[PDB]
């Protein structure tokens, strides 16, 4: 099956609730639906800078299809994202790539309008690695629909081809504002907390949006803001795995006294031998206290993962209109897991060694580099 070998089925991933939430972009999703439902030039091409959210728009659409929140003409449709890496992989001889892509196109044509092909980085497929000829007839006859994604400066070149400009409909995707980015981050926050096993403050989110907008001009919202949060969460996770600085400070202080004892005056020996024992004893106490905190962190993390699955189960039940199951979870397991997550988080707020929450300070530090 060429479609599965060389594509990822975004509607299947949406049905299994495996795509991240898509926040806003309602206007852009409606526009794509509207174009797909025309008889001619019904192949929308998302045009916008890298990281702006073109792929997320297509994923939002797959979600709407699977829920059935689409007009009649799009009910039951699949969106398959073409995988250029899979097509090129092990294609050593001329004719292999071309044969693979024709198998994919043939399967799309065979589906009789039920499969819509999403082609990210469209310019890499049509233009000077050249496969425009293989798609053109199917487009012309209306037997194949596609969604494209590309940048403006590269669409300028695709547009020069007169056959394609009548088939494709440009959709210009602007970068979200700081406000919209904050909303996007708030919507994605739980995924990052669950993955990294940490918590992320709202002010860290505000800072990631604001500081990336202001200082990281060579990249786009919301990607750069998400990246700042992701990196800050990964670093806090890594810091939580390592020995805390306070236990580390005693440990290095002990080593100095151990090196100093190699030099040695009797009163100076007995005072430091007694000091090494005190530090050994202190390290022992704080290490046990740290293990305790670490096990509360483990429980919090288990509770986070369970909460995340329960939300997916709720979302899935709602889409299926299994109203009993949705209510069973919403009024039972959900508030139970939510209270456990909050209570364990609060316990860690008064922790000696575990700092659980990513702060605006963490964000500012990455932005400086
Ligand atoms: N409206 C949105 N809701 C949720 N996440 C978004 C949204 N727009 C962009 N993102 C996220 O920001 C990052 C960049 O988006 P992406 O679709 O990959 O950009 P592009 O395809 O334009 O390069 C991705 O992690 C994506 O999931
Ligand atoms: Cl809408």
């Amino acid at each position: 099956n060429a479609l599965e070998q060389y594509g990822i089925d975004l509607t299947r991933l949406a049905a299994e609730g495996k795509l991240d939430p898509v926040i806003g972009r309602d206007e852009e999703i409606r526009r794509v639906i509207q174009i797909l439902l025309r008889r001619t030039k019904n192949n929308p091409v998302l045009i916008g800078e890298p990281g702006v959210g073109k792929t997320a728009i297509v994923e939002g659409l797959a979600q709407r299809i699977v829920k059935g929140d689409v007009p009649e003409g799009l009910k039951g449709k699949r969106i398959v994202s073409l995988q250029m890496g899979s097509l090129l992989a092990g294609a050593k001889y001329r004719g292999e790539f071309e044969e693979r892509l024709k198998a994919v196109i043939q399967e799309v044509v065979q589906s009789q309008g039920e499969v819509i092909l999403f082609i990210d980085e469209l310019h890499t497929v049509v233009g000077a690695v050249d496969a425009g000829n293989m798609l053109k007839p199917a487009l012309a006859r209306g037997e194949l629909r596609l969604i494209g994604a590309t940048t403006l400066d590269e669409y300028r070149e695709i547009e020069k081809d007169p056959a394609l400009e009548r088939r494709f409909q440009p959709v210009y995707v602007d970068e979200p504002t700081v406000e919209e980015t904050i909303s996007i981050l708030r919507g994605l926050k739980e995924k990052y907390e669950v993955h990294h096993g940490v918590r992320i403050s709202d002010s860290a989110i505000i800072a990631a949006a604001t500081l990336s907008h202001r200082y990281i001009t060579e990249r786009r919202l919301p990607d750069k803001a998400i990246d700042l949060i992701d990196e800050a969460a990964a670093r806090l996770r890594m810091a939580l795995e390592s020995a805390p600085e306070e236990i580390d400070a005693l440990e290095r202080k002990k080593l100095q006294l151990e090196i100093e004892r190699e030099a040695l005056s009797q009163e100076r020996l007995k005072a430091i031998e007694a000091e090494i024992a005190k530090l050994t004893e202190e390290i022992a106490k704080l290490r046990a206290e740290w293990e305790r905190e670490r096990e509360i962190l483990r429980k919090l993390r288990e509770a986070q993962h369970r909460l995340d699955e329960v939300r997916r189960e709720i979302e899935l039940a709602e889409r299926q209109y299994d109203l009993n199951r949705a209510a069973e979870l919403r009024y039972g397991e959900l508030p139970k897991l939510e209270a456990e997550v909050e209570a364990l988080s609060e316990k860690l707020r008064g922790a000696r060694f575990v700092r659980l929450e990513v702060t605006e300070e963490d964000i500012a530090e990455i932005v400086s580099r």
